[PDB]
This record gives C-alpha cells, sequence and structure tokens, in this order.
C-alpha cells in the first residue's frame, strides 16, 4: 500500500490539519503514513499529544533539534520554520535511508507552505513531492502569483495604491499582505519568495478549503496556467469535536443555546496591553456571555507561536464583574468541542484557518480579529466576499475600544448586523457536509490524489 511521508513546519496550525488529513488517508483511502517532525529544540507538549492515539497505520518519526542559535532573537516566525526544514534535510536523508531499508520508500513526500525545501531530499530518493496547504485558495493565489509580484512590483507593498486582485480573488491592499511580505528586506519575506518559487515543482497542491467557501479561487487555481501544478481542494479536514475532554465545557453546558462568545486568538495570538485593556472592558460591558482563552499581552502578535498568570493583567473588578457570564481560562482551551457544542453563538477569531474551518464546520459565525500572519487577507475574505465575518472598527492609532468591542459582540451575537453572517454560515455548515460525502467535491479531490498515489506504487512494484 502507499506510503506517505509528511514533512510539517513548525506550528500547530500545521501539524492539525495535517493529522486531521492523514487519518482521512489511512481510514478512508488504506494508505500508511509517517510524520516526520522537524523542530528547532525538543518536540511540545501539544505536538506528542496531537499525534498520540493515531492508527497503527500512522507513525511518527521526531528528528533530532537542528540548531538555529546562529539567528537573532528578533528572527520573523516564517524564517524560523522555513528553515527548521531546510536545515533539517540531513536528518531527513536518514529517515529515507531506513525507509529504502524498511522496504517502504515513500510514495509521495508531503510538505507544508514553507517546508518546499524537502522537495530536495523527495527528488534525491525520487519520491513525487506535494505540498499540504494549511490556508485559503485565496492566499494560495498569493504564494503562486508572489515570483510574479516580486519581479513586476519594486516598491515595498504598502506603497501600492491599487489592490492585488488575482483572478477569482477578493482584493487585498498592499499594506494587508500577510506579515512576512511587509518588509522585503527582511529574511522572512525572502524565505516567503524562495518557498512560492518552489511551488512549481510540486507534483500537486492539496488546499484544506472547498468549493461553496471559495468558489471563485477554486475556479481560478484549476484553470491551466504557466507552470502552475494541480490544485485539490481537500477540506475541511477539522477536528469536528467530538472526543472526550472539562471545567470550562462544564460551565458551557450550563449556558443556554446559542449564547456564549467564544474568544480565542490560535495557538500563537497575543494582543498589546492596551488592546487585552479594551477588549476585557468591552466584553464585560457587551453583557454577553464569553468563553476567553487568554493570554499575557506583548507588543509582539505571535509571542507565543511556539509563563506569567494572565489574569494579572484584566482590569480592576473584571473577573467580579463577569464572575457569572464570562468565563475566563489561560492559554488553551478544547476548542473543537467548545465550537460543536450548543451554547456556542459566536466566536471573535484571529481568522486563523483551521479556528475558521472548524467555525465553518459547526455553523457559528465570526467576529474577524486578525493578528499576524495571513490572517488580514483572511479577514478581508470572511468579511468582504463569504459575509461570515463581522470586523471591528480599529481607531486611527489601530486601537479597537471597548464602545467598539461592545458594539460589534451585541451585533454578532443579538443584532440584525450578525444575521446576515448567521445565515451565511448556516448555509455553509451545510456546504461542508456536502463536500466531503462519497461524492462531494472534497472527496472526490483526495480521492484522485490517493487514486494517483495507489498507481504510482503499482506501477513502481510491478
Ligand atoms: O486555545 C486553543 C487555541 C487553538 N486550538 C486549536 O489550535 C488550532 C488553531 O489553528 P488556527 O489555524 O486557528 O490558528 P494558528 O495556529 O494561530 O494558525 C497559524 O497557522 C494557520 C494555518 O496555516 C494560519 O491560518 C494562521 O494565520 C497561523 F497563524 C485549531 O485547530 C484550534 O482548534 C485549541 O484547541 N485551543
Ligand atoms: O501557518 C502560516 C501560514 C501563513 Cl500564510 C503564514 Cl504568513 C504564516 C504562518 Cl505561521
Amino acid at each position: 500500500t502507499p506510503h506517505v511521508a509528511i514533512i510539517p513546519s513548525p506550528g500547530m496550525g500545521h501539524l492539525i490539519p495535517l493529522v486531521e488529513f492523514a487519518k482521512r488517508l489511512v481510514h478512508l483511502h488504506g494508505l500508511t503514513v509517517t510524520f516526520v517532525i522537524a523542530g528547532e529544540g525538543p518536540p511540545s507538549k501539544a505536538q506528542r499529544t496531537v499525534l498520540d492515539s493515531l492508527p497503527s497505520s500512522i507513525s511518527s518519526v521526531f528528528l533530532p533539534p537542528v540548531d538555529l542559535t546562529d539567528l537573532s532573537s528578533s528572527t520573523r516566525i516564517e524564517s524560523r520554520i522555513s528553515l527548521t526544514v531546510t536545515r533539517s534535510n540531513p536528518e531527513l536523508r536518514k529517515v529515507f535511508d531506513s525507509f529504502v531499508e524498511g522496504g517502504r520508500l515513500p510514495t509521495a513526500l508531503v510538505v507544508d507552505l514553507f517546508g518546499t525545501d524537502a522537495f530536495d531530499v523527495a527528488v534525491e530518493f525520487h519520491v513525487p513531492p506535494y505540498i499540504f496547504y494549511p490556508t485559503t485558495a485565496n492566499v494560495l493565489s498569493f504564494f503562486l502569483h508572489l515570483p510574479k509580484l516580486d519581479e513586476t512590483v519594486s516598491c515595498e507593498f504598502r506603497e501600492l495604491t491599487e489592490p492585488l486582485m488575482l483572478p477569482g480573488c477578493v482584493p487585498v491592499a498592499g499594506k494587508d499582505f500577510l506579515d512576512p511580505a511587509q518588509d522585503r528586506k527582511d529574511d522572512a519575506y525572502k524565505w516567503l519568495l524562495h518557498n512560492t518559487k518552489r511551488y512549481k515543482e510540486a507534483e500537486g497542491i492539496l488546499v484544506n478549503t472547498f468549493f461553496e467557501l471559495e468558489p471563485n479561487a477554486i475556479k481560478a487555481l484549476q484553470e491551466p496556467g504557466l507552470d502552475k501544478p494541480p490544485v485539490y481542494p481537500v477540506g475541511p479536514l477539522v477536528n469536528i469535536g467530538k472526543q472526550e475532554a472539562s471545567e470550562c465545557l462544564k460551565w458551557l453546558d450550563n449556558q443556554p443555546l446559542g449564547s456564549v462568545l467564544y474568544v480565542s486568538f490560535g495557538s500563537g495570538g497575543t494582543l498589546t496591553c492596551e488592546q487585552l485593556n479594551e477588549l476585557a472592558l468591552g466584553l464585560a460591558d457587551s453583557e454577553q456571555r464569553f468563553l476567553w482563552v487568554i493570554r499575557s499581552p506583548s507588543g509582539i502578535a505571535n509571542s507565543s507561536y511556539f509563563q506569567t498568570d494572565p489574569l494579572t493583567f484584566l482590569p480592576p473588578g473584571f473577573l467580579e464583574r463577569t464572575k457569572k457570564r464570562g468565563f475566563v481560562i489561560p492559554f488553551w482551551a478544547p476548542q473543537a468541542q467548545v465550537l460543536a457544542h450548543p451554547s456556542t453563538g459566536g466566536f471573535l477569531t484571529h481568522c486563523g484557518w483551521n479556528s475558521t474551518l472548524e467555525s465553518v464546520v459547526s455553523g457559528i459565525p465570526l467576529i474577524a480579529w486578525p493578528l499576524y500572519a495571513e490572517q488580514k487577507m483572511n479577514a478581508v475574505l470572511l468579511s468582504e466576499d463569504i459575509r461570515a465575518a463581522l470586523r471591528p472598527r480599529a481607531g486611527d492609532d489601530g486601537l479597537v475600544r471597548r464602545e467598539e468591542v461592545a458594539r460589534v459582540v451585541k451585533g454578532l451575537m443579538e443584532g440584525e448586523e450578525g444575521k446576515g453572517v448567521r445565515n451565511k454560515m448556516k448555509e455553509l455548515k451545510e456546504a461542508a457536509c456536502r463536500v466531503l460525502k462519497d461524492d462531494g467535491t472534497s472527496t472526490k479531490a483526495l480521492s484522485l490524489v490517493a487514486l494517483k498515489w495507489k498507481a504510482h506504487k503499482k506501477e513502481l512494484e510491478q
């Protein structure tokens, strides 16, 4: 049976959808999978747990940590994570040597959006390289266009006076392009660009999205183009929130249907002091029920990407006033279970794509609060094109004040404003079901890929 090797780049937002993708490969298609895990230090924590309790058809190899101690502590995350894959190639080659010895040379090597240098090892071993793309078809289009964009545009992107509007894509202002594009002199941009120039080497790109969610972008991506690999929407691949977990879910059990606003800023997002304070005050002001996963504030929006009690940062009396109607949990919540809970009615999110898909699958309307990476691009998509998210208004200084927090929260949870998005998410919840049926468009696309892999293995062994 084909053996697929999956090489994620660091980040829970990459490992989680890759684990869901692997489970579908083994359960639906009878393949075997090995995760090969690169890291700049020892594996977490959450990494070992997400890779725990998987069918025996899925194994994990943790590589020796690579040495990135030569890098500035101010190095951007995208540099760190791309380099982690790049510098792990020697160790990845040893793993592929063991696969050859075990009669299990992979049929494909699947990297994610920042791990294309692993293609060097795939090519050396005559293994087809593929990318699993954990974010939108809109942002995939941007990555595919980036080599041309880079060539044709010579200013920093924030200086563009017209928005970029790729075929089938929501327009995005240069100042809203994903964070690592925002400083072309930084190695974050060089690693972004380098990765995108390698996309044409992929035999196919599987994207965690679905037709009804991004119909125009998907149609455009699937049109033949110069050096453009085939693109397969295979989503939404999410944890549907049916696994066994506690205190926050007990609290949730005691709230009315559709009444709770879940608030979470991903696996690594934080707010500034000033913004954390205004958000807290606005949540309390709103008088809505809320479940907030809280991290300590920082001037760096992705500072917990990979300490202090976050509750010590909350304003005077905040925990007292909200003691019944609000549940504040430090660091991490069982998000899949929360979004699937009947008492959840809304989601204030950083627009991480896994959180977005989870919310879609459960029909939970959003407040779009982007922080870093490509989240702003996602927010513009979700609010202006898909129309399943409301956006808060930020002042000219970039702060979303308590009045606006309370306005948008009430608007989502009870207002006319929130009716449009709530209806839209209902339609998307239904379409998310449709596409993953035996003959749904996402299942068909994944099936075609798995069929290609089976045929490749067949021709090789015979
Ligand atoms: O308290 C918590 C918090 C999160 N989780 C789970 O962690 C995953 C969060 O992934 P998500 O894509 O929303 O955010 P993040 O990891 O910041 O995204 C990066 O990777 C994403 C994929 O490329 C990208 O769109 C984004 O911009 C990047 F920043 C998602 O499956 C949540 O259910 C949880 O269980 N409990
Ligand atoms: O998962 C990611 C996806 C994207 Cl598009 C960026 Cl820019 C950064 C991270 Cl960490």
